């Protein structure tokens, strides 16, 4: 773990103009290339957290894929460590600012294909993201998706959280990322969030209005938790299915979203199985696009 110097970097702005906190957009004075810099460790005197930080850096160095943000170097200034990543030119929210009523069908296919490839690679290594959202789906000048801000390195948005996260189930796994992917499908097509809750309970209400009652395990976790004393989740006798909410979306798109958003985590597809879906396979999109990305 060679540490490099922060002296070669000059501040251009904050990445996202504050919406990400203290993540500095910087230029390398020697090469002209642009980076994102985030503080990683407050003090390397603390030998306990030091060891944990070095473990995480080792993972970041090994976890290399075309759809993951590139860690370039680790810098040390005094006792603090900073991670320096390749700066990626925009995010999917930038696309949606230009097109606030939704993106082009083929644009959605290309972005979801790459998100799935990136998450699938992580899953193949037993790495869960756990915090997928539009603000961490970066997009290069050439349209390559770069994922970032994995849940291994509040008023935090709950909009993409699966039911198992919302009730605090310790048995969550890879299926949380498939759920978040499902949330992205309608949002990229329609230009609005699927389930924009403002708390754990509100989020659950939004989910349940559409998708019905939770699995028994999850309802039990909710009902046994003292934090939710005095509050109940709704009985749903009449839900509002996705196709009623978005009657102009094709059946193929709705079907993909519905599979990802199964209320039972065990009945969601594996991330990699998503690429088998008609949404990607129709007209040979998938083979054609794969060959394109290589070439
Ligand atoms: N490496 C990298 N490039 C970018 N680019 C980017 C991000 C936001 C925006 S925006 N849409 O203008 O706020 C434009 C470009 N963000 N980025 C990182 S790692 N962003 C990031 C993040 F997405 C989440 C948490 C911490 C972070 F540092």
């Amino acid at each position: 773990l060679y540490f490099q110097s922060m002296e070669k970097y000059e501040n251009l702005g904050l990445v996202g103009e504050g919406s990400y906190g203290m993540v500095m957009k910087c230029r390398n004075k020697d090469t002209g290339r642009i980076v994102a810099i985030k503080k990683f460790l407050e003090s390397d005197d603390d030998k306990m957290v030091k060891k944990i930080a070095m473990r995480e850096i080792k993972l970041l160095k090994q976890l290399r894929h075309e759809n993951l943000v590139n860690l370039l170097e680790v810098c040390k200034k005094k006792k603090r460590w900073y991670l320096v990543f390749e700066f990626v030119d925009h995010t999917i929210l930038d696309d949606l600012e230009l097109f606030p009523n939704g993106l082009d069908y083929q644009v959605v296919q290309k972005y979801l294909f790459q998100i799935i490839n990136g998450i699938g690679f992580c899953h193949s290594h037993n790495i869960i993201h756990r915090d997928i959202k539009p603000e961490n789906i970066l997009v290069s000048q050439s349209g390559v998706v770069k994922l970032c801000d994995f849940g291994f390195a509040e008023v935090a948005t709950r909009w993409y959280r699966a039911p198992e996260l919302l009730v605090g189930d310790v048995k969550y796994g890879k299926a949380v990322d498939v759920w978040a992917i499902g949330c992205l499908v309608t949002e990229m097509f329609m230009g609005e969030p699927l389930f924009p809750g403002d708390s754990d309970i509100d989020q659950l209400y939004h989910i349940m209005m559409c998708l019905g009652n939770l699995i028994p395990r999850h309802q039990e976790l909710f009902n046994k938790n003292p934090v939710f004393a005095g509050v109940r989740l709704p009985e749903i006798k009449e839900r509002e299915p996705l196709e009623r909410r978005y009657p102009k979306l094709s059946e193929v798109v709705i079907d993909l979203a519905k599979k990802c958003l199964h209320i039972d985590p065990d009945k969601r597809p594996f991330c990699a199985e998503l690429l088998h879906h008609d949404f990607f396979q129709m007209d040979g999109f998938a083979e054609r696009f794969s060959q394109e990305l290589q070439l």
